[PDB]
RNA sequence: GGAUGUGAGGCUUCGGCCUCACCGCUCCAUGUGCGA
């Protein structure tokens, strides 16, 4: 009924109505081929699986907070069939990526070359506030190996307001937020996170203007310092 | 003998500088020698 995490169970039916995901013309295959990739908030995994079966990542992990979407994603694998060969290169896991303590975030070790954070920032922001959003951002940086990339597709602030009444906590967080999407790039490249450069890749096309969101690349430097 | 480009961010004493990411890590000029 209410989908307070953005955990829609019919999501791609209205994001990509009978059509290709326009982000696949913007994401580049060379970002993924032979790489270890984490897909945050993968939902029922349509985009996760398109990448895993076409662009040959050595490992693709789809993470979502909602176990019912993860079960669906596992059941969606069969629709993409013809160690590094799909479907052996993809796995799904249920979990909340937002850790509840800073020391848990600082314990994160690098495991991935690419982290996808697509259409997730709004939901983390509303449910866990600035603090939870910053914990996700810092954990992503620590999760990436040197040379890694964060692919960030953030929702605009103008789109938060219609969801603010989902729960009292979300409503509370909405009116407490001070780090707005327009400041994400500055925060991600600050010493609190540590990405060393970023670029706007493109804004994909979509049937709905509400899904035409900018896609950014945030780079973790190849040098140790 | 000639040729070092692009982007984002930050700084600047307006000369530039710094970090990262790209793009390359090569192309061009050139015999009054040689004739298997
Ligand atoms: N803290 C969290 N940890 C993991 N997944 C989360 C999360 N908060 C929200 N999500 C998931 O994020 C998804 C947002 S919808 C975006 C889906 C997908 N990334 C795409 O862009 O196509 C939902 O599936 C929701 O369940």
């Amino acid at each position: 009924r209410k989908f307070q995490y953005g955990n829609y169970c019919k999501y791609y039916g209205y994001r990509n109505p009978s059509c290709e995901d326009g982000r696949l013309r913007v994401l580049k295959p060379e970002w993924f081929r032979g790489r270890d990739v984490l897909d945050l908030g993968c939902n029922v995994g349509h985009l996760t699986l398109s990448i895993a079966c076409k662009w040959g990542p050595s490992r693709m992990v789809g993470l979502d907070i909602d176990s019912r979407l993860i079960h669906s994603a596992r059941q969606n694998i069969r629709h993409y069939l013809s160690t590094s060969v799909f479907p052996n290169n993809v796995v799904f896991v249920t979990g909340n990526y937002v850790l509840d303590r800073d020391d848990l975030v600082e314990a994160q070790t690098p495991e991935y070359d690419v982290v996808l954070c697509l259409s997730l920032t709004k939901w983390v922001h509303l449910n866990w506030g600035d603090e939870g959003l910053k914990r996700m951002f810092r954990r992503i940086y620590r999760h990436l190996r040197p040379g890694g990339i964060l692919v960030l597709e953030p929702q605009p602030w103008s789109s938060y307001g219609k969801r603010k009444t989902l729960t009292e906590t979300i409503y509370k967080n909405y009116y407490r937020i001070q780090l707005k999407p327009e400041q994400f790039s500055s925060y991600l490249t600050s010493p609190d996170v540590g990405f060393s450069s970023y670029e706007l890749v493109a804004t994909p096309h979509n049937t709905s203007k509400g899904f035409q969101r900018p896609v950014y690349l945030f780079h973790k430097a190849r040098s140790p310092s």
